């Protein structure tokens, strides 16, 4: 079996050298790892700090169970410093274990806008992606399943065009096998009577209005982690190893040369118990948004103001760990009639006039006139080193908005037994920071710090969004269900206004568990940290391939671009493999 193939201790890879290794054994770097040993040539060696957890139970396995294994071992729980906007730490739910983030998450499936990873191109300059390409490497990845007549019939609707059948992850309707609810239908209707669109299939490129969307799920509705779709059907190849229970602290670096070269990485689990592992080809960091850009300036490679004083010689000096973007989250709940029991989730893609309504104009009013303010502001909190290139961030934003007309946040409904809804502004204009604070990669010491809504818009456009939940859970068709508010319920008036929101909201909210950016994909001028091939600029042999990379939010729930974004790099790492033969 898997449990018994998987390497356990650390004298069994100690001193070895391999053609690739891989810092953490989550989404892209399973995805990773199976691609390249394709190639029965290629040595890959996968350093994941959990273990195996995906025939665990019901607890991993089951979608529905989702949330169950927070606080557990299973669950990093990486903590924020003491936020500005209400004096409290934060916890970041992230999987710990083969699988990463994939392990623990509510497994929604969808895409985003065409225009925003167009910009990734046209606007940050990173040749090659843009959606077409992304669109197409996620099709390649996906392997999905229409819905059959009692799905269709609950609000289902699948675009044959937009989903990929031949790839790898299995995705499809949840289905616990009870009755859907009409609570779904009567979302539609109010939300059809206000001319907002409903149905459109969320994996075309343009998530807007009211839907229902595929899950990743097997049809007997097991969870489809990473290590269950990419690492058990090769785990017998002999090319692909994975050592477990072990951290990555630093890259190993040789400087006798013009540029620096990555040579391998030291592992351990503290600072009197660690040990080295050598590459032959290059190291690819995989850890995750909040631990990647760490494992760089351990290794000496981050900004020297921050580096100099934890003793830390600067090999290369970059923006590591800046451009931190993550969302927030807020919920509306209330209680329903027995004539709205049953299964079913489903999201209303808002854009940002749909979000303000009558506040449309003012909100518009300042989107216009304080990008470079903002800018500033951020820059001077260390969410950011160059006004100048934030601004372009911001315009970028604008143009979305403005003429692109993108969904600016999302209402995420759950059923089963009452009227849930969980609310994100998707785009906010906030940037924060993630550094280490000593020098020793095993104290696990370090600042996160997202500067949730230090931003203006990002708290207005998410407290009027959360005001929206409360109102349309409470109109049209919904009326019929609607059996009393519980969340805020009592905490907070029933006729607030939008500044009461805005009261309430940063002591109500939770992260979103989706930060990116750290180690943008973005030319070195703009402050970007990789190329458009994840390589770390100044480096020779290391790239970053996961979450940290992403320049910006996008308007979805990310695994779609996060499958397709490690195949694209996977064979842009086959590519340099033959030129450096
Ligand atoms: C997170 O925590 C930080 C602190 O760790 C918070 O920041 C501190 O916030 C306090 C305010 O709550 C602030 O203290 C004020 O400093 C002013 C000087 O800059 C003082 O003028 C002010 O004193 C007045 O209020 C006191 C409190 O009632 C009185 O005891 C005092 O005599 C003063 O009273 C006069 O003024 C008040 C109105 O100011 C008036 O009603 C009275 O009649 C009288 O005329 C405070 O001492 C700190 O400077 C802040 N910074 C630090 C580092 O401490 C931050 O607000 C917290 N964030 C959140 C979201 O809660
Ligand atoms: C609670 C939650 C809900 C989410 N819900 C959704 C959803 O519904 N739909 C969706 O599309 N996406 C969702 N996501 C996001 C998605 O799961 C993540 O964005 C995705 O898994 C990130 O992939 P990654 O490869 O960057 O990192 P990860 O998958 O997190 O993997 C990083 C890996 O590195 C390991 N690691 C960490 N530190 C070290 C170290 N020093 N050395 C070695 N290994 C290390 C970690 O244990 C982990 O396995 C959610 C995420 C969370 C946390
Ligand atoms: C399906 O999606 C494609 C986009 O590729 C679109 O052209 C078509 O109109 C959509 N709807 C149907 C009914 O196919
Ligand atoms: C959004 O609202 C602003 C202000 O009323 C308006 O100018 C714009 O045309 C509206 N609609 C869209 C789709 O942008
Ligand atoms: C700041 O960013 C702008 C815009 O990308 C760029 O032209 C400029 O070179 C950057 N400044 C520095 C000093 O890096």
């Amino acid at each position: 079996g898997i449990e018994a193939s998987l390497l356990t201790d650390p004298k069994d890879v100690s001193g070895r050298t391999v053609d690739y290794i891989i810092a953490g054994g989550g989404l892209t770097g399973l995805t990773t790892a199976a691609r390249l040993t394709e190639n029965p040539n290629i040595s890959v060696l996968v350093i994941e700090s959990g273990s195996y957890e995906s025939d665990r139970g019901p607890i991993i396995e089951d979608l529905n169970a989702y949330g169950d294994i927070f606080g557990s071992s299973v669950d990093h729980a990486y903590e924020t410093v003491e936020l500005a906007t209400n004096n409290q730490t934060a916890l970041i739910r992230s999987g710990n274990g083969l699988g990463g983030s994939t392990l623990v998450n509510g497994g929604t499936w969808t895409r985003p806008h065409k225009a925003q990873v167009d910009s990734w191109e046209t606007v940050f300059g990173n040749e090659g992606w843009n959606w077409d390409n992304v669109a197409a490497y996620s099709l390649q990845a996906e392997r999905a399943r229409a819905p059959n007549a009692k799905q269709i019939a609950a609000g289902h609707y699948f675009n044959a065009s937009c989903h990929g059948v031949n790839g790898t992850v299995h995705a499809g309707p949840r289905d616990t096998g009870d009755d859907y609810s009409p609570i779904v239908k009567a979302l539609m209707s109010a939300v059809e009577d206000r001319g907002v669109p409903t149905k459109k299939d969320f994996g075309c490129g343009d998530p807007h209005g009211v839907s229902m969307f595929p899950n990743t799920l097997h049809e007997d509705q097991v969870r489809s982690d990473a290590a269950r779709e990419w690492l058990l059907p090769n785990y017998q190849r002999p090319n692909l190893q994975v050592l477990t229970g072990q951290y990555v602290g630093k890259v190993l670096l040789s400087q006798n040369g013009t540029t620096p070269r990555a040579v391998g990485v030291e592992f351990g689990t503290h600072k009197g118990n660690t040990h080295n592992v050598y590459a032959k080809h290059e190291v690819l960091l995989a850890a995750g948004s909040a631990v990647s850009p760490t494992i760089l300036e351990y290794s000496g490679i981050g900004m020297k103001s921050i580096l100099e004083p934890l003793g830390i010689d600067t090999v290369v000096d970059l923006p590591v760990g800046l451009n931190l973007q993550d969302q927030t989250t807020a919920t509306v709940r209330s209680r329903i009639t027995s004539a709205g029991a049953g299964q079913g989730q489903a999201a209303w893609f808002a854009t940002f006039n749909e979000t303000f309504g009558d506040y449309s104009e003012k909100a518009h009013e300042l989107l216009n006139t304080k990008l470079e303010q903002w800018a500033e502001e951020a820059v001077a909190r260390g969410g950011f080193h160059n006004t100048t290139a934030l601004l372009i961030q911001y315009e970028n934003y604008r143009d979305w908005i403005v003429n692109h007309n993108v969904a600016y946040s999302e209402l995420f409904l759950d059923t089963a037994g009452v009227a849930s809804f969980d609310v994100w502004d998707l785009l906010p204009f906030t940037r924060g920071y993630v550094h280490i604070l000593d020098k020793d990669p095993y104290l696990h010491h370090f600042a996160y710090d997202p500067q949730y809504f230090l931003n203006e818009l990002d708290l207005l456009g998410q407290a009027a969004a959360t005001q929206l939940a409360r109102n349309i859970s409470n109109s049209g068709a919904m009326q019929t269900y609607f059996a009393g508010e519980t969340i805020p319920g009592d905490n907070l008036a029933y006729d607030a206004d939008l500044s009461a929101w805005t009261e309430y909201i940063p002591y109500h909210f939770r992260p979103n568990y989706h930060g990116v950016g750290t180690c943008s994909m973005m030319p070195k001028e703009m402050g970007g940290v990789v190329d458009n091939a994840a390589r770390v600029y100044g480096v020779q042999g290391l790239r970053v391939i996961d979450g940290s990379i992403p320049p910006t939010q996008m308007s979805s729930h990310v695994m779609t671009v996060f499958y397709a974004m490690a195949l694209k790099i996977s064979d842009a790492i086959l590519e340099d493999y033959a030129s450096m033969q």
